[PDB]
C-alpha cells in the first residue's frame, strides 16, 4: 500500500475492507456541528518522564519511538478512561504548504499533522490494545508554516541520517513537550488508524491550536524518501489519507 496513484488511499479497500467501515479516520471537523460537551474533562499529558529511543524511516513516515515498558509518558483525562502510554509519534505532511494534515477543520487543510500514539495500559501490550474499541488514543496536532518551532529542530537535524526506507538512528533524550501548543482545548470523536491496517480502535483527540513551524523545518521533511537505498528516488511527500464519512458519529468539543 502507499500513497501513489496505483497503491494510494482509494485502493486500500481491496486489501483492507475495513477502509469502508463505520468509524474510519480522518474526518472533517465541522466546527458548527460539533457539540460542546461540558462533562468532558481537561486532558492530562504527563510527559516529564519520557524516554525516546530511536527515529526510523519506515517507508511511509518517520517515527520517533519511546520506551513504553513503564508509565513514563502518559495521557489520561479528557474523554479517556484509564491511562494510555506513549509509544511513538510521526507526522503526515504535504508537497506544498496548503495540504498535509489528515484532519481538516471546516475543510481547511494544514501543512502537516503530528500524531502522538498512545495505547490503553489495561490491555497489557500494544498488540492487545489493537483488539479493543478503546485500545488507542492518538493526540493530533496541526502544524502551520510560520516561525520555527525550536523544539522540533533536533528531529529536523537527524533526518538526513534516516533518508531512505529501513534506516534508523538512536534518538535518546528528546522531550516531546516541546511540540505541544499552549492550549489543550480539543475535539474528540471515535475513529481508526489512518494507515493500513485501518483498525477502529482509536479515540481521537485533535487539538484546537496549531503549532507553527518554519518553511525550512517542513522542507527538511520533504527531502525524505519512500524508497529504500539504491532504489529510484520517490520523495516522501503527501503521505496523508483524505477525510472519510463521519457516518453518524458526533464530534464533541471541550470548549
Ligand atoms: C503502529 C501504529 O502506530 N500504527 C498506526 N497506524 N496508523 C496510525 S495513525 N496514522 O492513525 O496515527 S498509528
Ligand atoms: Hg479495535
Ligand atoms: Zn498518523
Amino acid at each position: 500500500w502507499g500513497y501513489g496513484k496505483h497503491n494510494g488511499p482509494e485502493h486500500w479497500h481491496k486489501d483492507f475492507p475495513i477502509a469502508k467501515g463505520e468509524r474510519q479516520s480522518p474526518v472533517d471537523i465541522d466546527t458548527h456541528t460539533a457539540k460542546y460537551d461540558p462533562s468532558l474533562k481537561p486532558l492530562s499529558v504527563s510527559y516529564d518522564q519520557a524516554t525516546s529511543l530511536r527515529i526510523l524511516n519506515n517507508g511511509h513516515a518517520f517515527n520517533v519511538e519511546f520506551d513504553d515498558s513503564q508509565d513514563k509518558a502518559v495521557l489520561k483525562g479528557g474523554p479517556l478512561d484509564g491511562t494510555y502510554r506513549l509509544i511513538q509519534f510521526h507526522f503526515h505532511w504535504g508537497s506544498l504548504d496548503g495540504q498535509g494534515s489528515e484532519h481538516t477543520v471546516d475543510k481547511k487543510k494544514y501543512a502537516a499533522e503530528l500524531h502522538l500514539v498512545h495505547w490503553n495500559t489495561k490491555y497489557g501490550d500494544f498488540g492487545k490494545a489493537v483488539q479493543q474499541p478503546d485500545g488507542l488514543a492518538v493526540l493530533g496536532i496541526f502544524l502551520k508554516v510560520g516561525s520555527a518551532k525550536p523544539g522540533l529542530q533536533k528531529v529536523v537535524d537527524v533526518l538526513d541520517s534516516i533518508k531512505t526506507k529501513g534506516k534508523s538512528a538512536d534518538f535518546t533524550n528528546f522531550d516531546p513537550r516541546g511540540l505541544l501548543p499552549e492550549s489543550l482545548d480539543y475535539w474528540t470523536y471515535p475513529g481508526s488508524f489512518t494507515t493500513p491496517p485501518l483498525l477502529e480502535c482509536v479515540t481521537w483527540i485533535v487539538l484546537k491550536e496549531p503549532i507553527s513551524v518554519s518553511s525550512e523545518q517542513v522542507l527538511k521533511f520533504r527531502k525524505l524518501n519512500f524508497n529504500g537505498e539504491g532504489e529510484p528516488e520517490e520523495l516522501m511527500v503527501d503521505n496523508w489519507r483524505p477525510a472519510q464519512p463521519l457516518k453518524n458519529r458526533q464530534i464533541k468539543a471541550s470548549f
